[PDB]
């Protein structure tokens, strides 16, 4: 049993991050990796999900060509030119990672990591044991698929990982599900020229984010072109001659249920969720707290209900990106390795950007989140809406809207939420503002960048 | 003598934006202009200028088309086209801006103000007279151009003003000056296809900004095809045959100075600087304070040495910005009005973007700023420099550079430089931040948003 003063098992963002900065404060660590490092944020998430937003944006100002003076390009985009590309860019990330992990004299241990039944915590890797004082679990998830029993032929259809395989533009694709994953797919697949539709269960995407958002999000996918399927559902899915057919359910509140075939579609993507990677760790072997999910339970601090195990990222289910994984990752290696007891991730205000077209930016709180806070007597939004100057010679038009929902007296500012060009580079700033504790006047107190859409947050009245 | 409470002699953002918050607190005003209302930001700057940057943004989108997976668009470039749409635009915003005074009851009195001998301050508007208790000066400033005097030709060069007239693209230009207007106009006239030279008298553009900034716009003009020509300025312009022919004088130090005439030329522009507009309003006779420049001398308060007299905007000379003009104008008319001795702008910390390509972003100070007013021994930076994940699969690069300049122990945050794709939407929401007095932690402490490049600023190390 080799021991190590930390032992992370997950190279991707959370494992990485801690164990990197372990490593500076002089332990001895190690990460054990059954994949690819860079894990999901390199790899099928992140990076390459930012490359084909890039490729579909440039497919949009090419429709804005001839308004600016231009000739017309011809179209025909070329699908595997960019995800050959792609595909390199990320091995050169790969190859950066695992370069950065031996500089720090980081050990990597390369297999699938899984708990013993030994008194004090141990793992095995391969047949060899390897023990630690402090052991991080930041093993992520996966995307969630239906089951062939109440879909049949479900495994008909791709998840987000097989949208990263393709090597080819479906020429029809359905997608499933309402979060910014499929926001994102169907957004960059309809740019690209694929006949999309998005399959929803109710009337808006984005439910979880403030309404003002929900329906903007839902009328811009429209406009862009992209079919969105309301109160629908998958009942079943076949392959025929030519492609699948999916046989959906509509039912719209105060009607009558209807069934409809969808056929000849090329790209059935499932983007209902995701799965976290816990069935294969031996946790019950350690009596290690799970949810019903597989969700590995922590306190505010990272800890698991053993002592010496920790968990941070995907895999314990809450505020599921990136820079949330490698900051609790960093706070909690200052936290053992700096004896900060004090040092931990405050899951409040953690800015987010969804990649659709506009981008969309929120932090804080929406104005119903508020208003169950503090109390509609207490809350004060304001809004505006308009169509950004970079339209104002095109015959394609979008729309920015942007809110700011203040509370109490002071007109604290908690919460921001736009979507619209440029929207995506707007936000950080602001979000540090709001981290701050900024009230209106703050925001009222800053002189305005004129021309720019970012100006109307700081013009609001 | 018609009597009002508020006069405000200019049209442009510092007049308009004082008339109406003046008009909001009751007050019975009216507003002179000889010319177009909507100034300089409406007629002949800050909107002609936008639009003519967001037609070079796709000039050099339309550079990365293939490398993206698109066919190759052919070229030619219509001038014409765009100019068209962008007058109509202007067009559009003179109305706008007409009815928005209408709508406040704010009286639109048309022609050339100019103050009169009369012992109370009271002016004259084509033979009519007009007075107030509160009089406004608001009527901006104009290019400077050369003398014939001094360099035999000049008035053969056109301004800024001169280049919202042209109506076809020149073949070959060349752009006198190193401040943000040249730098601007040099890289819109090269992106669209001019043959294009900037002439400076040193070596870098920008030189009252940042060292790093400078250092970069001026590497990024070059790398984008700019010619800087260097230690050189004009000696002689004249018309040839087929266009004119410049003579200049290049004095690098350490060097002898060469005679270079620079033939062909179609447009030069010279954009060396702004004069106040206040020869003809007659100033001497109420005894008000200019400067040697001709710009009306202020207090905080924008009080001038008359009493019932103000001034706003670039007359005054210093931070000749739109929402400088407004903000100001603004304070002023709640000073006035709503009786707020204590309201003024605060000209610390005003953000600014230039407009080039990539765009810059600037807020507080510059490193030697922060040195000369804390110490060396107080003054801490933290940079970055980086490519932008865009063009991780295109052939042609940029860079994006941030500079984020720390005073004393706690790291204060006095100053934020930056040069990179998004840089223009990026600056407003850290500007509040800076406004707020933000520390480094307070950066720290904000989760980074991903991927994008905002992020660097918040993981400074
Ligand atoms: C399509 C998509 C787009 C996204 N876009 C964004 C975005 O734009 N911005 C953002 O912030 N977030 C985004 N996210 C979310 C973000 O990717 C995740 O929140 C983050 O990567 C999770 O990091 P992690 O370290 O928790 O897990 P992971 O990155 O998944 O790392 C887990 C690693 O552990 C390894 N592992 C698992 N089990 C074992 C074992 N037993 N032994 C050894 N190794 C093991 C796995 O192979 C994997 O490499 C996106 C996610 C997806 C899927
Ligand atoms: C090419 C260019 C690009 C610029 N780009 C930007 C940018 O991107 N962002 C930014 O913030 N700033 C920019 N600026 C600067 C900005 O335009 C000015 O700082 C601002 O417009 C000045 O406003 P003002 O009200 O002081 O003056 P002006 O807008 O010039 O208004 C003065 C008005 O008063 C009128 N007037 C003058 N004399 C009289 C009189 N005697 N009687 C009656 N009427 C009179 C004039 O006709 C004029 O309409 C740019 C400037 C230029 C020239
Ligand atoms: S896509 C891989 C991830 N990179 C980033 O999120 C960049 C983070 C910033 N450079 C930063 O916070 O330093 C990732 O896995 N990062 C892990 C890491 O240690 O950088
Ligand atoms: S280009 C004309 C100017 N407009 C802007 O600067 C927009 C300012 C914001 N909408 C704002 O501060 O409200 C200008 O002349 N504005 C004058 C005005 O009163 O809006």
């Amino acid at each position: 049993v080799a021991s190590y003063d930390y032992l992370v098992i997950g190279g991707g963002s959370g494992g990485l991050a801690s164990a990197r900065r372990a490593a500076e404060l002089g332990a001895r660590a190690a990460v054990v990796e059954s994949h690819k490092l860079g894990g999901t944020c390199v790899n099928v998430g992140c990076v390459p999900k930012k490359v084909m937003w890039n490729t579909a944006v440039h497919s949009e100002f090419m429709h804005d060509h001839a308004d600016y003076g231009f000739p017309s390009c011809e179209g025909k985009f070329n699908w595997r030119v960019i995800k050959e590309k792609r595909d390199a860019y990320v091995s050169r990330l790969n190859a950066i990672y695992q370069n950065n992990l031996t500089k720090s004299h980081i050990e990597i241990i390369r297999g699938h990591a899984a708990f013993t039944s030994d008194p004090k915590p141990t793992i095995e890797v391969s047949g060899k044991k390897y023990t630690a004082p402090h052991i991080l679990i930041a093993t992520g998830g996966m995307p969630s698929t239906p089951h062939e029993s109440q879909i049949p032929g479900a495994s008909l259809g791709i998840t987000s990982d097989g949208f990263f395989q393709l090597e080819e533009l479906p020429g029809r694709s359905v997608i499933v599900g309402a979060g910014y994953i499929a926001v994102e797919m169907a957004g960059i697949l309809s740019a690209l020229g694929s006949k999309t539709s998005l399959m929803i269960r109710h009337d808006k995407v984005l439910r979880s984010f403030d309404s003002m958002i929900s329906t903007n999000c839902t009328e811009e996918l429209e406009n862009a072109g992209v079919e969105v399927l309301k109160f629908s559902q998958v009942k079943e899915v076949k392959k025929t001659l030519s492609g699948l057919e999916v046989s959906m359910v509509t039912a719209v509140p105060g009607r009558l249920p209807v069934m409809t075939m969808i056929p000849d579609v090329d790209c059935l993507l499932w983007a209902i969720g995701r799965v976290p990677n816990t069935k294969d760790l031996s946790l019950n072997k350690l009596g290690i707290q799970t949810d019903d999910k597989g969700h590995i339970i922590v306190d505010e601090f990272q800890n698991t209900n053993v002592k010496g195990i920790y968990a941070v990222g995907d895999v314990c289910g809450k505020a599921l990106l990136t820079p949330v994984a490698i900051a609790a990752g960093r706070k909690l290696a200052h936290r053992l390795f700096e004896y900060k007891e004090d040092s931990k991730l405050d899951y409040n205000n953690i800015p987010t950007v969804v990649f659709s077209h506009p981008p969309i930016g929120t932090v804080g709180l929406t104005e119903d989140e508020a208003i169950h806070k503090y109390g509609i007597e207490n809350v004060k939004t304001y809004s505006t809406s308009f169509t950004p100057m970079y339209h104002a010679v095109t015959k394609r038009k979008t729309k920015c809207v942007m809110k700011m929902v203040c509370a109490n007296k002071e007109e604290k500012v908690v919460g921001i939420h736009m979507q619209g060009l440029g929207c995506d580079e707007m936000l950080q700033g602001f979000a540090v503002a709001v981290k701050m504790g900024a009230t209106k006047a703050d925001f009222d107190n800053t002189v305005a960048i004129h021309p720019t859409s970012s100006e109307e947050l700081v013009t609001l009245r």
